[PDB]
């Protein structure tokens, strides 16, 4: 298909002294934009939820819940810290099939409501991107959805790439 391009990391900032035990824990995803990220009538998007363990060694353990097809599926990550504070990497990449390039980074964040996160990978050598405003609760105020959207088309994201899947209670509590 055809795809918006990733943006240049130069328009993606990253959040000052990074602190990376406040992360931790249960962030819900109350917003979400990218590039294969379509607002859908039919089907809505659910909210599913994601939970930052820091390991001793200082990578996350990183597990994310849906609810589909009426159970909960998990899939599990490692984040592997990069460059600077508050950017990452795949870990265990070669057991991704098709995945090349794997790369995070925590745009900015208050650590107890709310963070905006970027992530870009590269898959059968396609380009994809997405970023997901995180919430400690399943709503955050209009101010925040607003800059969430300010940012997304900073990106180049059109309104239609951009949703708030709407709050549910299985599994994600
Ligand atoms: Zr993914």
């Amino acid at each position: 298909s055809d795809l918006i391009p990733a943006p240049p990391l130069s328009k993606v900032p990253l959040q000052q002294n990074f602190q990376d035990n406040q992360f931790q824990g249960k962030w819900y995803v109350v917003g979400l934009a990218g590039n294969a990220i379509l607002r859908e009538d039919k089907d809505p998007q659910k909210m599913y939820a994601t939970i930052y363990e820091l390991k001793e060694d200082k990578s996350y353990n990183v597990t994310s819940v849906l609810f589909r097809k009426k159970k909960c599926d998990y899939w599990i990550r490692t984040f592997v810290p990069g460059s600077q504070p508050g950017e990452f990497t795949l870990g265990n990449i070669k057991s991704y099939p098709g995945l090349t390039s794997y790369l995070v980074r925590v745009v900015s964040t208050n650590y107890n409501q709310h963070a905006m996160v970027f992530f870009k990978k590269v898959s059968q050598n396609r380009e994809y991107f997405k970023i997901t405003l995180y919430g400690r609760t399943k709503e955050l105020t209009s101010e925040l959805k607003e800059n969430f959207i300010r940012f997304s088309k900073s990106l180049g994201l059109p309104e239609n790439h951009i949703v708030f899947p709407v709050p549910i209670d299985q599994c994600i509590d």
